[PDB]
């Protein structure tokens, strides 16, 4: 609960609490949990939002997406996942959420936890809120978020700005006909399709039927306005605009971030980004483009112009007469320019490059399916009914090559991650690189170029020291990591746990883009309550349980 | 040579031709001959026109291109050719020269004759021109033209329109500092590399040095001139544009067409656009730029900005100052607006698919090496030092599959061609489709999407009869094959010959991108003369005899 966040002052919050806290060493005590259900069911022949009927769809209390939760900075969140799906096993990840000595509450199954069982199997999820800002949770089984099985978290607290109204959430996925699993067997072995409309918020038109209709946000003129704008997608990254009007963003991910206004945005797959719009320009309905750039490297959709409508109050109806310009080409690259207000530094001078630092990604063609993805030579393929938690807990330490486990014992220490991207491919490309457990800060990235040029950097420091940031630098929990290159990131050692680091890509993770960094596992071992390991195994018995009952084989890496 | 052609009258050209006159079956008797040598060798260490040092490269006299051949409507061209390269054969073949039963000049070899051999061979080609306009010539012998061996070709006849200046040519080619064999080898595993700079007339500066110089145009003010702008590259399809001027097209490829004025062009390997540009802008420096669009899916060029510079006579020196606005994104995709001066029509009201008028074209990753490209179900590879003339001429009439024979029996007839590009593949690319021994009609293609939208067209007559266009339509020799989709070409066969028809990408003809159209070949025996024969047997033989002391191997299609 808030006592002096207000229009006015919305760097405050509460006592001993504000913007310039440091969230992730100190969290309101409220003492308050807000609770939440989560009722999946499978939906056949479904008539989505633009019109078109859909083969199946997985569906949360039977819309769209699920429940937008709401908390306060430092409440707890609950949240009991009832699995009324016919064949598949669940098992929801809170993106954004640390999960700081919960990692049991992870939803990232095979490592965390086995998936619910279908046909009713049920399981309360439970955690504090230790951030606030904007971020979402979805199904890590497979692709089945694809399916429908998402939403967003809104978890209230300071602003680095001043704001009067908080539009509220506002998530963009791409969005296509064909089933998640449908999806996996076809980019095994082919190339992504183009997404077949983007939704705003839930909905979008037909650009072939004209069915369904726009997102409509109205602005209050002369105010200004947070709005949470979300990537939902499994493989759209997106650029961002609003015709005649700048955005501020106040913050990426869930890290608060000083003003930085821009005339457009890319959001990869993942990231969010929330942002102040000053409603100053004359009343009138403006459109909100979703535009593509870095040559088709990083998705595109068959709809040639997904948009919303932003109204002001008191101007006329109907759509927008103003088709804007066409932004600058992000080119599948995240802004670097985002600043914490919570700083950090480490140092950027000492890097070398050795094996136990470094996670070569690279697709194998050779194989069976054509599309293979491999960090550090081999493609994830988790075990549902046997994650990593089970052998945390039984005590076993070989853990399988499947499993991609990066072993990291140093407590509370920063660890430097090159992440390389197929410099020697026969082709390389975006990927939207994420961290389970942890926001990294990225320490940079090479060169800037556009997506589709076959460039290959190799990581050096005679040159690239230079290039380092360890002042301030992003810090959030995906970024880009660039066609034919390099990522150099950090994180603190501050959470044992099993933490996934994937690229975002539903069909990327999906086809083996994972590592699993085994974090501190032996303090792990103790800080894992009863009531969890207790009800880890419930829920892994009964998925063993209904494993071999399962009409349908596991087709993918399981994630 | 011509008695009426003048900058106020430009449609006349001498007593019975002019720009009416059907060219293909009526030609000036001039008794002139325009007589050249190719004198070919390799310098090794060698600095460009952008100051960097290429490893290796193959030139005609000498010079970055051959002789820029020249001459009147009627003449003939005879050209020595001696090979004075070390290791490799050359064969030069004229580019949109329809050899009228002069088919063992066309200078395909493993088709219309063997490569002459290295290190003193030689051969005289002679052909007529018959048709006016720009087009060009280059090797054969694999991928060598990437190398140097080529240049270019301006038969003088009238056009569509008057103009006071011919400009004469302005090559634009995609320019890479590795050798062409180690690209070909390269792109047999990868993605195929952005040029690592685009030369115009010549030259271009380096955007990392400063290094060379602009080509450099002037322009008589107030005055028409008329600029031949060919696509030399062995990849990149370009976009070009005058800032703050229009470009009126007045000929395609060697067929002129009536005048269409344009903000920009789109020009696949091979493609050539005449144009008028009229000086009638404020005296100044105006950029003339190469642009990319299509994603990347035919071309980049790691020099952000290719550019000339048109110079209008009397305005001071220095760089243009007016950078303009980038022209449309023509998505890899030559016009099919253009309309030839003299008509052709065709019956499009009535079409069926077949295997005998089916070009199924596929990317094959399923071998060694990664990248094979295969028409029908099979790669081409031809064989330096048996020729299907070599067939011809032994009676024997077992071609190897290899060759890809299209036998074509009919005589002056209408061929319908269905071209598919992989809708069933992991992927697909645009491909500059490119007929020898004649011009093309295109009927028609699958419809107009991004060339990386992953959209799959298969021909349907329910829907695609009603796209056709048998009313007087692009007549050319070189037009885009659409990603994922599908071309329908027709051509007279009133040419016996041997004629491939293949992608000009030198990396796709060298990995398997080819047909050959044995055309009319009872026809074929009978017109080649004795001298033509014994030519094309003593070359053979002269190969045959070099070939087992070659020191490399042939790595590809021959092509
Ligand atoms: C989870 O959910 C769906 C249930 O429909 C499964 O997807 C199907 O897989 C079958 C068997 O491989 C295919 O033949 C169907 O085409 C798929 N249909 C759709 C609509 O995707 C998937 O197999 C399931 N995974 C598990 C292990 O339960
Ligand atoms: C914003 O979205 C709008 C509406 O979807 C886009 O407007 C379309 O513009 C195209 C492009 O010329 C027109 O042919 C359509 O008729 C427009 N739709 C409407 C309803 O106006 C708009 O172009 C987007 N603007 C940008 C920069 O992408
Ligand atoms: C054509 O000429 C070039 C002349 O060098 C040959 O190219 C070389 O090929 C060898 C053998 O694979 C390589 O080691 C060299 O690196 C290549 N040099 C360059 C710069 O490309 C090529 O083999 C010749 N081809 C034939 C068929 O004779
Ligand atoms: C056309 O070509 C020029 C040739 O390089 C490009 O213009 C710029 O090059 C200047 C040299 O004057 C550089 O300062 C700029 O960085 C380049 N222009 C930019 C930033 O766009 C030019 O852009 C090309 N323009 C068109 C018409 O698309
Ligand atoms: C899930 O929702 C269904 C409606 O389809 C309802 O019948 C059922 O009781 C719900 N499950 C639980 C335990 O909430
Ligand atoms: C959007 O909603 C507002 C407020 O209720 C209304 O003014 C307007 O009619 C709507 N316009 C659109 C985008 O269709
Ligand atoms: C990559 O595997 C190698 C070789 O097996 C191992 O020595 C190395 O430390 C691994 N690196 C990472 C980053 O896990
Ligand atoms: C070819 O050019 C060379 C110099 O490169 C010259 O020596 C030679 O005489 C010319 N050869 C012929 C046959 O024209
Ligand atoms: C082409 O370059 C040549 C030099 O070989 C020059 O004489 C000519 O005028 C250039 N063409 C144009 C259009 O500038
Ligand atoms: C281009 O040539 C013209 C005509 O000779 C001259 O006026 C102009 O200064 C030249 N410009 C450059 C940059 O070389
Ligand atoms: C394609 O191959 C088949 C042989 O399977 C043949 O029947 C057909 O004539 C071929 N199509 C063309 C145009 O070559
Ligand atoms: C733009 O995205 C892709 C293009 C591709 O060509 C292949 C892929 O996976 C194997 C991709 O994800
Ligand atoms: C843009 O062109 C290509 C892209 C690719 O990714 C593979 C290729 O194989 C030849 C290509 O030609
Ligand atoms: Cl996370
Ligand atoms: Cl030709
Ligand atoms: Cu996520
Ligand atoms: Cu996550
Ligand atoms: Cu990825
Ligand atoms: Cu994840
Ligand atoms: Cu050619
Ligand atoms: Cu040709
Ligand atoms: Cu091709
Ligand atoms: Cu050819």
């Amino acid at each position: 609960e808030p006592t002096c966040n207000t229009p006015s002052n919305r760097a405050c919050w509460s006592d001993g609490f504000d913007i310039n806290t440091d969230y992730e060493v100190s969290t309101p005590d409220t003492g308050v949990t807000q609770s939440y259900v989560f009722n999946l069911t499978e939906v056949d022949n479904w008539m989505g939002p633009d019109g078109v009927v859909k083969e199946k769809v997985m569906l949360i209390n039977g819309n769209i997406m699920g429940p937008n939760i709401v908390a306060n900075w430092g409440d707890t969140v609950e949240v009991t996942v009832i699995n009324n799906l016919v064949t598949n096993g669940t098992s929801i990840h809170w993106h954004g959420i640390h999960q700081k000595d919960t990692n049991l509450h992870d939803g990232a199954n095979g490592v965390t936890e086995c998936p619910i069982p279908p046909k009713g199997g049920q399981r309360t999820y439970r955690w504090r809120a230790r951030q606030y800002g904007t971020s979402w949770y979805h199904s890590h089984f497979s692709a089945q978020y694809g399916n429908g099985v998402v939403g967003t978290i809104q978890i209230n607290g300071p602003a680095s700005l001043p704001y009067d109204i908080d539009l509220g959430v506002f998530p963009i996925t791409d969005y296509y006909y064909r089933a998640a699993d449908d999806l996996v067997h076809f980019t095994q072995n082919n190339a992504p399709p183009f997404s077949d409309n983007v939704l705003i918020n839930g909905t979008a038109v037909n650009p072939n039927t004209g069915e369904g209709q726009y997102a409509n946000v109205t602005l209050t003129p002369g105010k200004r306005h947070r709005l949470r704008i979300l990537n939902t997608s499994t493989e759209n990254h997106f650029q961002v605009s609003l015709v005649n009007h700048t955005m501020t963003v106040i913050a990426a991910d869930m890290v608060p971030v000083n003003a930085m206004t821009v005339d457009s945005l890319f959001l990869a797959v993942g990231q969010r980004y929330d942002v102040v719009i000053d409603a100053s320009r004359a009343p009138d309905n403006y459109w909100f483009n979703v535009t593509f750039g870095g040559q088709a490297a990083c998705g595109g959709s068959l709809n040639p112009h997904p948009a919303a409508i932003f109204h002001y109050a008191g101007a006329p109806g109907g759509l927008p007469t103003d088709e804007g310009t066409p932004p600058v080409d992000h080119q599948c690259l995240d802004t670097l320019d985002v600043r914490p207000v919570v700083p950090r530094s480490v140092p950027v001078n000492s890097f070398v490059k050795r094996p136990d630092n470094t996670l070569p990604v690279a697709l194998d063609l050779t194989g069976t399916p054509l599309f293979v993805w491999k960090v550090n030579g081999s493609d994830i393929n988790v075990d549902w009914g046997k994650p990593i938690i089970d052998y945390i807990l039984t005590g076993n330490t070989s853990y399988p090559v499947s499993d991609n486990i990066v072993q990291v014992d140093a407590v509370d220490q920063w660890t430097y991650w090159l992440i390389e991207n197929d410099p020697e491919g026969p082709f390389s490309l975006p990927h939207p690189m994420h961290l389970h457990g942890h926001d990294f800060l990225v320490l940079g990235r090479s060169p800037d170029v556009p997506a589709a040029s076959q460039q290959r950097f190799v990581f050096d420091p005679a040159v690239d020291l230079a290039r380092l940031n360890g002042d301030n630098p992003p810090r959030r929990d995906t970024t880009m990591l660039p066609a034919g290159g390099w990522l150099l990131l950090a994180f603190r050692t501050d959470n044992p746990g099993a933490w996934l680091f994937h690229c975002h890509i539903a069909w990327h993770v999906s086809g083996g883009l994972s590592v699993d960094f085994l974090e501190r596992p032996a303090d792990l071992r103790q800080r894992i309550s009863q009531e969890d390991e207790d009800d880890f195994n419930r829920v892994c018995d009964e998925w063993r349980a209904y494993w071999p009952t399962n009409p349908y084989p596991k087709i993918d890496s399981g994630l």
